[PDB]
Formats: C-alpha cells, structure tokens, sequence
C-alpha cells in the first residue's frame, strides 16, 4: 500500500517501455471487441490502461484501486476528458461495488517470477464475481518457461579473483571457490537479466494459466508447474536454470524471455550450487513447481527437479 | 536490535559481494596501494596495523612499500580467505591475519602504524572510524603514522538533472502514449522530495550548481575526535550560484588524505561528483521541493553529521540554510 501509493512503483511499470507498449496493442488491436463494451481495470493504478481502453471504444471502464493512488488517477481521467466514461473506483476489488457485469477484465497483475507478490487471486475474484460469461481477459493466460543456462555474468564474477593479480599486483584465485559457495550455494532466486547468450537449450514451456478458469484459484496453492526435458546447444558450464513468463492476450504476446527484449521482470535464475560440465547434445531433464511459501503465500518458492546426463537426479528448493 | 544488526553485518562482510565491490573500486584500491606505496620510507622496517583488513589486500600493499610485520585484524569470516590470500602470496610469515574486532585483539607491541580503508556512505554511515580511533589510542606508538590521516568533508548545491527527469516524467508520458499525465507532478514532487531520507546517488559535474564548499576536516590523530563524534561532525558554508537553475538540494561527499610524498601536495582519494566515480557515490539532500536560483543568488549555511539516537551508526544529517533572501529553513535526514 505504502508502496502503490508512492509514484516510484508507477513510474518503473510505465517507463519499462516493453510491458507498456504491449499492453498499449494488446487493448487496442482489440478495439473490435471492446467497441461499445464495459471493462473492469483490476488494480488500475494510474489509470493509464483504462484510458487506452476507452481509445480502443469501450462504451464504460471501471478502474478499481485500492492504494491512495486512485486519487491521482481520477485526476488523470478528467484531465483527459473522460470523466463521463472512466470511473474511478477507489478500495479492493474484491469489496468494490459495480454498477453491472462487464464484457471485459484488463489488469497487469504479474510479479517476478510470474507468481511473487502477484495480484493474480484479486484477478481472478474479480472474474468469477464481476466479468460476464465468456468475457474478454486482457491479457487471457499465462505460459512459463524454463531454459537451462550458463550465465555470463556468474562468470565474470567467479573469474573477478584471478585477475585481481594483474589489477593490483595480489594474488587472489584461492578466491573462487568461496566466490563460488556464496553466488551459487544459497537456496534464493536471483531476479537478473539474462542474454540469449546464456540460453544453453531451447526454452521449454512447462506450464500454462488459463485466467478465465474457475478452480485456477484453489490450483495455485498446491502449486503451479511440470516436467521438462531438453538437449543443450554446445559446451559450456551448466549454471543452473532460468525461468520466465509470457502473457498472451486475445486477437499479441508480452515475452520477459531473455531471447526478447528486456523487461523489469527480468528473468528468474535458479543456481545450482556448482557450475556442472555439459557437452552438446547432453540431456537435462526434471520439474519445476511454483509454490507459496509456507510464511507467507505471497512469497514465491520454486521446488527444482534435475537430471543432469547420466548423474543422479537432484532436487534444490528456493525462495524468492 | 543491536544484536540483529551485529549479525547482519558480520553476514555481509563474510559474503563476497561486498569485497568485490570494495576490490572493484578501482579509484579507491588504487588511491590506497599508491598512499601506501609513496610512504615506503616511513613503513620500511616497521610494523602495521590494519583495521579492518578484509581479504587482506592493503596489509599486503604494506608488506610490498617494506613493512616487516602486518597484522591484518578482521572481525567476520572473511579473515578465513584472508589467510589464504596472504599464503598465496608467499607472505604469512609478515603479514599475520587475525581474527576478531580489533577493540578486543591482542598484538605482541604497540605498533608504527594504523592502515584502514574504514569509511561509509556520506563519510560517516556505518564506518568503522570509531574502531580506528580505539586501535590509534590502544595499539600506535606515540608518533605514528596514519594512513589515511584526515578526512574532509564537502558540500555544493545541486540540480540534479536525473531527480528532474523523475518529476518531468508524468508531463512526458502524452508524447509517447498519448495520455496526459501532467496532473501528477505535484504528486511526484512530494513523494520524490518532501521525504527526510539521505539519498546515495551517482552525480555529475553538470548537477553541481556552485562552488563547492568544504566545510568540515577530521584529522585521526586527535585523541578526543572520538567526543567531537557524539556531539556532530560539521560545519558552515557559503556559495554563490553559477547560473539559472532549480535548486534541489545539496550533495554531501568526502575525500581522505594521506600522509607523506609532497608536504604541499598529498595524494587525495576523493568521491566528489567532479572526479571519477567511485562506489561510495554521494549524498544527496533534497529540499521539500525546488527552488529557483539565479546567477549570484547566495546560499549559506551549516550541516552536521551526527549519530541517530537509536543507533549511533545509522547516520544523521542536520541542515539549516537560506537561499538568497528567503527565510532561514532547516530539514532534518537521516540514512
Ligand atoms: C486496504 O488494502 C489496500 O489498500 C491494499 C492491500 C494490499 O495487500 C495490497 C497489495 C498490493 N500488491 C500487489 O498488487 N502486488 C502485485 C505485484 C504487481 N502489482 C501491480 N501491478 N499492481 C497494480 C495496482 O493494483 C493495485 N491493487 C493490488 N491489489 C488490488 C486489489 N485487490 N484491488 C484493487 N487494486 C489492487 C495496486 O495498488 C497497484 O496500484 C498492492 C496494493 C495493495 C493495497
Ligand atoms: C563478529 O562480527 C560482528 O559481530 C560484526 C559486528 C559489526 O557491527 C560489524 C560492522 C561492520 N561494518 C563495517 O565494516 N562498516 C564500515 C563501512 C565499510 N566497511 C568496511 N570498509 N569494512 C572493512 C572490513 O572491516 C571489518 N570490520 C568492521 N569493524 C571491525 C572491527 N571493529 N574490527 C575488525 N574488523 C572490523 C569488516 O568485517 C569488513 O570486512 C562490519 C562487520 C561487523 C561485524
């Protein structure tokens, strides 16, 4: 709340160009079916996405939010001129009071890691209690991916100790392998930006969230997840495994891959905690389950399944 | 809790990234192996102590400018890889890692000289200076050298051209997405400045809007620099503004000078925005919210750095200043 209500949250979400821009053309290519239609702006912030609602033709948005920020997107939507069809409505949406059911949900619900600190089960309370049958959800899923990786920048900062020799004229390679158990042998999800470069084989999508489904709530509890298999691209020191999102609206994808354009979700690194040798073609298979944190279901917690080659499988359990 | 906060700190300088960073800074490592190296002719054949040693890198500079006896004290778990490192390199049988905080080490003799790369954000938050100042008074002879000696502190107004590209923010958002937003400045500006938080930010010699100012010097030697910490390490400043700008603040930087080399010219590690960037940033101090300056409009006043009363480390800036014929205004930040 503290958070929400302070511009800094705002700002970063609008000036990550990726996410706001698909978001943009994700409403408006589906100017053909908001035209004359209601929507429900979950969590509206600002009220920048319920304003593009109405350019694509929404008859009527209702834009719920619960931080003191709505204060200032009413403000916005009379500075636009759009008072008589952008409705600002300030508290939680699961106690907001509408005039009606509406056609269409939009919201930018998304956490690190998909799942972290997500509004997703405000979404979809909104869904069951206030989108009409078969509505349009703005954007309709959710598809995870994970991609076995060896990360460059890891690398830099394990081989940071053997060249301080030539900086400074000191010797401190012994430092690598203390290097190494602090970067890689804790149990936390490191939230970094990745190059395709580091992608060592191809992104396997793993699961999937269709936001339209009632149940999908009780679902996330017991986790969200599955199986993967995939074969690596060349020789390299396996890192471990990164894991992100795309969103897929109705016809336009918002990708946070790191083969796509860099967004401020970044991607979700999961390190073993030592670099293991791979070749081409060796074959990495396991499961990847995304899960509340026993103290808090906010909290992200991702249990990692791994088979390595012929190496015995593995299992590493981490928090956001 | 004070014991909380012990344990966080020791989990910190017993984790990499911290000394990587320090490492990493090239100006800061540099400026130290140089002041150490330059002062081979007062460390020759003499003894050091290093406050704070970390991987041991400084000790070793000392043993490199002829030190013949280095005890490196280190209180987390980093002292482990210290070892190691002073092995690698040939040296344990001069340069003597030892554990613990230096206020309860045991060293066989008083010692020639104190090393310490000991300072903090805006000079004074988290530093290590008091344990410096405990090691000057117990373990160094009377005479010896001190490497750094002094540390000054500096202040300037500023324009801080990425604080106004924050608040530009909302008046820019019709060009690129075709909603007004221009509403919200007055909301930015509150959140982004009417706050009492020091800020650690990165600036540049074009942010700096007058004649930089230095207003405080601490020189290590004084026994009874350690009262002067208590009671607030500050002082008074006047400048005069180059040109036209919105006045946002006031950015606070120090420098550290050592002994030794040209009596008139020591060598200065400094984190002024007019010099090349080092981890320690600046701090800056933003007023509520704007002012408009001119050419020649007068600033004045004092700022002290004090300790914060629930935690003596925790920093707290104290800044009366007037602008130019405005009233005299105070605001109170604290880390
Ligand atoms: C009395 O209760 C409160 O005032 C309250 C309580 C919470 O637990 C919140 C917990 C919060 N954390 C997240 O949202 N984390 C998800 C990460 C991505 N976030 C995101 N892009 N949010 C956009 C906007 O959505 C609003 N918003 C969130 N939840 C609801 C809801 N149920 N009804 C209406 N608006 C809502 C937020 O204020 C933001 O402007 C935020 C606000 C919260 C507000
Ligand atoms: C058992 O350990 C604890 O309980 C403990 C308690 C603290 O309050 C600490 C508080 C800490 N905060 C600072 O270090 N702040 C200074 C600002 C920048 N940091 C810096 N340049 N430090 C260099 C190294 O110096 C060591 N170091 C610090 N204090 C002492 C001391 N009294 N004796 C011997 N070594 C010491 C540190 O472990 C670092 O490697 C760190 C460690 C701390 C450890």
């Amino acid at each position: 709340y503290e958070c929400y209500s302070d511009v800094s949250v705002h700002e970063e979400m609008i000036a990550d160009q990726v996410r706001t821009e698909a978001y943009r053309l994700g409403i408006l290519k589906n100017w053909a079916a908001l035209r004359g239609k209601t929507v429900l702006d979950v969590g509206a912030g600002t009220g920048i996405l319920s304003i593009f609602c109405a350019q694509a033709g929404a008859r009527r948005v209702y834009a719920v939010e619960a931080s003191a920020i709505w204060q200032q997107a009413r403000e916005v939507v009379r500075l636009n001129g759009l008072e008589d069809r952008v409705h600002v409505l300030p508290g939680p949406v699961e106690t907001v009071e509408l005039p009606e059911r509406v056609d269409a949900i939009v919201s930018e619900w998304m956490g690190y890691g998909l799942l972290h600190e997500s509004m997703l089960s405000s979404v979809l309370h909104a869904r069951t209690k206030w989108l009409k049958e078969g509505g349009l959800l703005l954007p309709a899923s959710a598809e995870l991916f994970v991609a076995p990786i060896s990360d460059q920048m890891l690398e830099w900062r394990l081989g940071f100790w053997s060249q301080v020799k030539q900086h400074y004229g000191v010797d401190m390679s012994c430092m690598e392998s203390f290097a190494t158990r602090c970067l890689m042998g804790h149990s936390e999800i490191v939230v970094q930006d990745l190059s395709g470069e580091d992608v060592l084989a191809r992104p396997q999508r793993f699961a999937q969230l269709e936001l339209a489904r009632a149940g999908l709530e009780q679902e996330l509890e017991a986790g969200v997840g599955g199986r993967f298999r995939c074969s690596c691209y060349g020789s390299a020191p396996l890192h471990g495994f990164a894991v992100w999102f795309q969103v897929t609206f109705p016809g336009l994808v918002l990708s946070t891959s790191p083969l796509h354009p860099a967004t401020h979700w970044k991607q979700a690194l999961l390190y073993l905690n030592e670099p293991v040798p791979v070749e081409q073609d060796t074959d990495i298979s396991g499961e990847i389950t995304l899960l509340p944190s026993p103290d808090n279901p906010r909290r992200l917690r991702i249990l990692l399944r791994y088979k390595v080659g012929d190496h015995e499988e593995k299992t590493k359990d981490f928090a956001m």
